[PDB]
């Protein structure tokens, strides 16, 4: 039970993270403004059903190794290790920022819990290798906006009222 | 027939609006230009499907109360009440401010004559807060582009050549 | 520009007339009436579809040539040349004679504009085509109701109180 | 319980309406015979499919506010208030008139209905009123098969052996 | 071998009779010419359809059964037995009196066909009957247009130029 | 029109069978309580739709011979023969004992017309055939809660109160 | 901005109880246990797909009149007003009371909602009747586990260790 | 009606010839054999339908320029032109030969009535010209069979008893 | 029961071999190789997939009539009657050869069994001409392979190493 | 080829056990009986529809690294180490109890090949952990049905006569 | 075969093309950056489908006419005609700059080609039209984001780092 | 940046020798004659589906570990490492052979890349794997053509003018 309780506490600390990235996302996709809002507002949706799917299968394997699933929103407020988004309207700008953050620390957490099972479980191991595989997707995609290139630093004072971001 | 009359003009009104949106959207779908302009294009061509939609749910409620529903260009030209379009290519922040006028004001008289028919016509009137529904929503995906926040006041200055929209 | 003026005119002026058929198809949908009311409702959402796929094709085709496409009301009424459709209950044998008309008369305008730019712009020459081969297609559709047999002349007083059409 | 008596009460009548009409439009798809047969054939088909779906939202309101539903057909045959349509073939005028009658005086009493629950249940009231939408456009379904026009009465005499409907 | 030759007969003798009716199906599907023609247009185009699948179901029983399939246009036009359709366009119907009759035809002979073979080979004897049952439903929507009923003899005068079909 | 009246009573009496089963599934998929009472709604749901589409296959069959097809309501209560089921909200077992029991009766009978007609109208019992399999089928997944096996006679106790069914 | 405040109040309070709903039907759809747990798993998923749309639909009408959303996971922690689902493995029969009482609760919270606003913002209201609708199907959709029936309580003895419910 | 003659001749003639290939296209499908008698199999049903397509545009458009489309199966044996295909079990490579030949003449001969009616009638002979294309392709599909390459001659003795085809 | 026993013993009989024919057109779809490797591939998965279908209704039919089914791999065994396929690679001409038999033999035995049973349950004999229907076709699907035409004897030495099959 | 050994061998070892357990899966899934048969009827098709997709797999990828696949049924049944499930009318209670076990052992011994083979052969140990996570979720509904809760142990009394599983 | 040569140069030089920028959108569709680097993958995945498509219509005809495809990627750096499109992460403005200037020449280049096989190859032509349509189309959705407008120039300051693109 | 030096290389390397395929593939397709023509036709088609699918998954890997990626087509010829195919016609046999070889030295490569990167990126490692298990599944379809048998050495003299291949 030393093994089984590392799978458990991996597959719930990753529940919790995807959880807590499913109501930001969607958070964000109805309260972002600006130029970039449609834009983002499309692009957090399918991140919304990407993470959605593997908060899902996250849940499924820890019945699948017999324990409970703990998904209750308490848990996400307690289990945080993470920043709430702000209320209110949020400018595009800084939902970018937000979570290309967000994605890159908690894909950072993932790959860890990958190397922490891979010995005892690793048909869990793979499962999040997979989550880590699309959180880090997610996370360029929200980089690509401001990605330096060799003809445009691209700093985002478009978008944010003449200010680098 | 006074009751009649009223339900006979609500909607009548109401197909018109839709009708000069139909043609305005799809005008600035082919015509908008500029860094949000394939943004726009796609938008726009999203509120075409849905205002389409209700112009045949209204023609047809005319016809269900039992009158004809005048759908014609002469009638969508006299029963204006409503600028019309520039021709020509539009820039983005042109379209945007447009819409954010344009179904601000449609929602506004679509909301009266709701009031106007609910006691004679509950059914009809239903019709119309659904009208009323999916404008108000067009109203905000158009006025997201510009919405203030903590952080960004989001002027368009980005969109309109250095000035504020 | 000599060589683009004819494109642009020809595109342009294809696209107002679909406008203008789509605009009737669908009062005509709405308002037709007698025996075959129901027949012509289905007949002419079909070529109402059909006509809009094409409107959109032109329009998309000005564009890609370089030039604004005008699709407003205005210019639907303005640039006529097309007698609108009347307001009211439709009967079924006035919507088969006035559609066998229209679509003839606009099958035989844009016969004439492919001639006109096949040497300059085969590939607007080609669109122009394909929608005069759909709009006499609806011509025939239109026709067939009418149309003299060995056994029988048709002559639609069946759907005319008694009077052939 | 004397609100929820007229919530079940309007609910339970409407059902009964509603199957009572789920026979006789099938009934009338199956026998119908002349000119318009298969025309009418598909058009009460559909008619079918729309009231079907009616038929089982109304019984889940039903259950919804906690009454039992009675779609049994002792209760069809009994709780009538409206015709039973002819056996044997039937004629097309015949099916037309039928339904504009039965279609009419059924969206009448939903008409009522609505109005005697908006109060206590607008829910409920709610849901009435999306079934007199329904059968009201299908009662001008019918309707329009002998719906005057300025140059044709539409009498339905080519329909009915030369004698006007 | 005697067995076998009837099996080959009866699926020979179907496959044939099928194939003319395709060919007559879509002739008068493009030809068809009145009142009717949009309704008949629709409804053999299904007829096809259906008629379609059968000539392949059977074609497939006779190479299942080891024998070979004769598709060919000569064996269509040799193996008669059955009135080819007029060449021309075609009236309502006329249309309507070719398929009640080629119909109720082909249905008794595929009746007979099923007798035959129903002992040595119920397989074979089985297709037919479904085979059967298709051809006598065409039969049935194609006499339901001049079907007599209690309140119209639906002569078809009104299809016909005033005269009974 | 002896071997004619016997397939049109066939028929006939299979037709209203099937009514009077649509009609009481329909009922039991709203009004089924108890711990088996979401099961039941889901299977009965399933099986008012496969005999929805035999009652179809069967007025269409009757139409096909040539003969009306009564689907009337008053002829579902005249036609009887069967049980009507009980208002009110049922309880699982007794839907189940309910279903079991005339499932099996509908069964048997249709298994005597099979016999009644296959040498007249091979075609017509072939339908009856398959109207015969799904009926047998339903009986059994009705028959399935409560069937006996070496470990356990399946006596209902658990969903009837503590008592055998 | 008082008649706004209404609306705002109403729209946010229905979109924290309905992600407070999410959470648990989610929870429970993976921690159920016992004999009904695999009925319930597939049953919560439903509800959890009803409850997510209209969540969207709350949250995007906020939007529409002009107001930020908060969907935030502290803002359903604190915006309770409503009993969290306990952790760990769930029995079915715990399920089944925590939702029949939950659902009802928020119903009937709704249903006052729709009051407060209707006057000032008919479709707003409308959208919290279609709220408060899905809401008692899905309380119906628990209670029926344990409906008296004539024949049967349904004490729910069965599903929980020979015990009432 | 010279410049008519031609474009009736040139569609009449080409729909002659599809119909010719839909019906050996269909009897080599059923009745090749050998070691590609399967890869035939599939291939010519798909060469069916791509043929099956255009024979329905043809007479559509004869239909659409006001001729009577001529489809018969005594027209298709009559207005021959080309070699019927044997009956029989037919072999793979026979197959093979007997398309590349009868396509590649087909093809040939489209070709020519394209240039007769591209001045008069670019609409058609754009029609003709994607008739020619689809023929052509189908020339190539039955070609490469026994297309010679740097390594190997595929005279096809290998599905032809030893023998070069 | 000498009724139910005779039914029993065809449709268990029926089973077996079906389940027989699913292993080993699997087997055969993975292992086969040489010149038709994927072409036999692609026929056999269609093979399965029919196959096990039926294998399905045959099952389903033996519970409709009241009996288990018995699909276990010690009755494959044991039921055997049939030859077990070789294992290892398996040459396309080997295949084609096996199943040309196993399909003659099991078509000839489900032939018998229809005889057997027509009398007492014409429902599951009909059931078993299905599976006999589909049997044959495979049969012929194999058998064509290697069918002797006027111009080719397909001996099958190009796909058996120079040597006929 | 001592590398290659230990991936044929624990391929051709999974292939069995999921052969295996197709068989069982599927009859359980006609001859399950009880309160909970139609629940477990659904959910083992579900169960045999994914481990057919992994045989396939698993078959797949031996054939990949170069090796034959043995799926036939002696093999299956030689190849046991693993409990035939009995013939006969099935209990609920013991088709839970079987697969409960059935799938435990059987993740068990995949769970030990994946680390067998995952230093030869990592793209085949990665099919094998996804075999395994499929047959634990499977084990997990399955366990669901006994899983002990602080409210109720679930002992299983209601589906087994009274006494615990 | 002097008129063989230039359809065959025509095809393949339009072949190579197409390759090209198939590589070119597919490169930019990964590496764009910026404010539009979402817009721009997601347009840029469109193009690459449509260029692809016309890709494989291409080759197709090729094959058509009797000659061999080179579609190799030594062919496509070879003839070349046409800039390679720089390596490393690329910003928005260089995307859209580039693709302008690239469908445009290769737009012009398609358009000389047509008019160069016209009177040899209407078909080859015709392909080469519809090829020439979607370039200037794709042409015209990279121009649109810095097209001039009466209220705004669009130089694109905003997305290059306050310089004019 | 050792450890994601060594990541950006296997994913690159993998990359281009993945895009060489998709072009190749293609080639091949077009190119492909003789007896196996159209097998090979289909089948690279699908194998250039599933390498392009793969190669989109290789490039967006790349990005997601914040790497440009190559795709461009003078990397392809650079980065070869593997030989080009031939142009002109291809043989069936000369196809086999190459990808045969093509796709095993691809597999192998891959292979080794996997163990590379595992323990740095066992995200990155376990992508590289799934694109090693399709190459290897592809290089089994390409060597089961010439596979050898117990009853056939299948050394393609069939496909090869008698000569071994
Ligand atoms: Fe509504
Ligand atoms: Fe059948
Ligand atoms: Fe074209
Ligand atoms: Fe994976
Ligand atoms: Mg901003
Ligand atoms: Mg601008
Ligand atoms: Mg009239
Ligand atoms: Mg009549
Ligand atoms: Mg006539
Ligand atoms: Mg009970
Ligand atoms: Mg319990
Ligand atoms: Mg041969
Ligand atoms: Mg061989
Ligand atoms: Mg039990
Ligand atoms: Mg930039
Ligand atoms: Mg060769």
């Amino acid at each position: 039970t030393e093994d089984l309780k590392k799978s458990v506490q991996a597959l719930q600390n990753t529940l919790t993270e995807l959880q807590a990235l499913q109501l930001q996302t969607k958070q964000a996709h109805w309260n972002v403004s600006g130029t970039l809002w449609y834009t983002l507002h499309e692009l957090l949706q399918d991140h919304y059903e990407g993470i959605s799917k593997f908060a899902d299968d996250v849940a499924e394997r820890q019945l699948s190794v017999g324990a409970s699933s703990d998904g209750r929103a308490i848990t996400i407020v307690a289990a945080s290790r993470l920043p709430e988004i702000p209320g209110g309207f949020l400018d595009d700008a800084q939902v970018i920022q937000f979570f290309t953050y967000q994605y890159e620390t908690v894909g950072q957490r993932i790959h860890q819990r990958v190397g922490d099972v891979e010995k005892v479980d690793p048909t869990t191991a793979n499962l999040l290798q997979e989550v880590e595989h699309i959180i880090e997707k997610y996370q360029w995609q929200m980089r690509a906006f401001l990605q330096n290139t060799p003809t445009d630093p691209n700093t985002g004072f478009d978008i944010n009222n003449g200010k680098p971001v």
